[PDB]
């Protein structure tokens, strides 16, 4: 049950559970309810909500993201 800050978070390579690489996060967008993930895609760029429960893993020193988008969510807010 920890979750780390999410400005902290951005930058980090961010992927799903499943182990979809999405990216690299580049930034947090603060949401009503939270924030979400701006992650860099290969040649675009998605938006993913950030929360404790969908987040999977999180590697603070070896600069990297886990999570869990929810269906097709793992593309745009």
């Amino acid at each position: 049950m920890d979750t780390y800050y999410d400005h902290q978070l951005v930058g980090l390579m961010v992927q799903t559970a499943t182990g979809e690489g999405v990216g690299v996060v580049t930034e947090v967008v603060h949401t009503a309810a939270g924030e979400l993930l701006a992650v860099k895609r290969d040649s675009d760029e998605v938006l993913v909500p950030f929360v404790r429960a969908i987040v999977t893993s999180v590697s603070l020193d070896d600069g990297i993201v886990e999570i869990d988008p929810p269906h097709g969510l793992l593309n745009l807010e």
